[PDB]
């Protein structure tokens, strides 16, 4: 179940390249988390944020404008994180699809090869039956071919000694 | 559509097969040789009843001439050695019925056999493209394996960098809330 082809080799590779010095000992679940956590540190602040507008919206009734629009340039500068976080977590979604299904083709491949083998080893057994079997074949013409003539020739002599036979018990009745 | 032979062993069969097929089996056919036995198996068949037939008389004659032995002795003496005869006779015909029935046999094992080498033959020559396509398969697989590592390596790099923004200004927004947020409480 090992490696061998300079094509499984390769791809094996890039596996262990992966397990060995991105991923490191941190399954997919691991990382996905990770993302899932800071998107809810996220989610948090904008609440905050929005909470704490909530309380500026209502004391302004001016000092203070510009927190409404520099905090609200903030609002845009947040959305666009909370983008980029959201749009990370796909990626490393689409990261652990590509990598088990890295793992399953390499597997399969190396099947695929041993199951190629085998049905070359049946084809093979089957390509020697098939003679063997037009021997046998050759082997029983050859034969019946041996048996043709002992009989034709016998049959007349019989038919005769029958022939003489039927006369020796006719004559007695005399 | 590929059913050529290709393999040294496929060819060996092939050849054997085509052999038997052109300078044999167009030099005379497989039905020809059945009706040509069963003729002669029949006539044999014949034979036999009319020996069994007269054998028949002989015993029966012979019976009846029983009932005055000492009368009829000469006469029962030819009786029983002619018996004895068509026994001796019997058995002979018996082999060559036998002989016949074999030759019967063997020619349908001919075509049994011949049959089944057809068959075989086919049924490898599939069996190798099966195994062709498999390791051909079995490639596209390794290659797949690869490019999906690679896909991969490529996801994570741009998950890895598009965390970083978020990261890196998380706690520099919280300051910015909460100074925002104590200059609410006093004014």
């Amino acid at each position: 179940l090992i490696p061998s082809t300079n094509e499984e080799k390769e791809a094996d590779a890039a596996i262990k390249y992966l397990e060995e010095n991105i991923l490191k000992n941190s399954k997919f679940s691991e990382l996905i988390r990770e993302v899932r956590v800071i998107k809810d540190e996220y989610a948090l602040i904008k609440a905050d944020l929005y909470d704490v507008i909530g309380k500026i919206n209502n004391k302004k009734t001016n000092k203070l404008t510009q927190l409404l629009q520099n905090n609200l340039k903030i609002d845009s500068e947040l959305e666009q994180l909370i983008n980029m976080i959201d749009m990370a977590e796909n990626e490393i979604s689409s990261a652990a699809f590509f990598f088990d299904n890295a793992q399953k083709r390499l597997k399969e491949s190396i099947i695929k090869r041993l199951e190629s083998k085998n049905n070359r080893s049946y084809a093979l057994k089957l390509s020697r039956q098939a003679l063997s079997d037009a021997r046998s074949a050759l082997s029983n013409l050859e034969s019946f071919a041996s048996k043709r003539i002992e009989p034709m020739v016998r049959k007349e002599e019989i038919k005769e000694l029958i022939k003489h036979a039927k006369t020796v018990l006719e004559s007695l009745n005399k």
